[PDB]
């Protein structure tokens, strides 16, 4: 937090929750594409983690919108988030898991790629991620995906039926 740094973030995430509430989809987009950039860098991040209504605007917005860019931004951000314990955690508290269950219709590979090695770090590391997974109908929809999807997939799919069964 010295070149690009915690303390800036932690300035602009009120600023960008707000931009990510707003009714104007377009001003929607554009936080959700910075929200997805600022995500990549490792202080950012945990700003953005430990911030519980960016986190929930981002929950929001990803099962809401109908832009793939501002559905690849918001999953790509909970991809990031889920790299780290606390993010895992601030995932399960923002109702992410079925958010998530949900973004595994998505035909666009990037956004399921999201969504897929997400919950994959839930079922591997969050404490209650099996059984929220198993409540929001995660095992129909993963056999759904498996059956559909392409070879980037398959293994990682598979690993979550087998982890959702034993």
């Amino acid at each position: 937090n010295y070149q690009d740094d915690a303390e800036l973030a932690t300035r602009a995430i009120p600023e960008l929750t707000k931009l990510l509430n707003d009714e104007d989809q377009v001003v929607v987009n554009k936080a959700a594409v910075m929200v997805h950039q600022l995500s990549k860098k490792e202080a950012s991040r945990h700003a953005i983690m430990r911030s519980p209504q960016m986190v929930s605007a981002i929950v929001r917005t990803m099962q809401n919108t109908n832009d793939v860019e501002t559905a690849r931004c918001t999953a790509g951000t909970l991809h990031n988030l889920s790299h780290h314990r606390e993010g895992l955690l601030a995932i399960f508290k923002s109702g992410g898991i079925p958010a998530l269950v949900k973004m595994l219709g998505s035909p666009v590979d990037s956004v399921l790629f999201y969504a897929i090695t997400t919950l994959h770090n839930l079922l591997l590391h969050q404490e209650g991620a099996k059984m929220a997974v198993r409540l929001a109908g995660g095992l129909q929809k993963m056999v759904a995906l498996l059956n559909k999807t392409n070879v980037k997939f398959l293994a990682i799919t598979t690993d979550c039926l087998q982890i959702l069964a034993y």
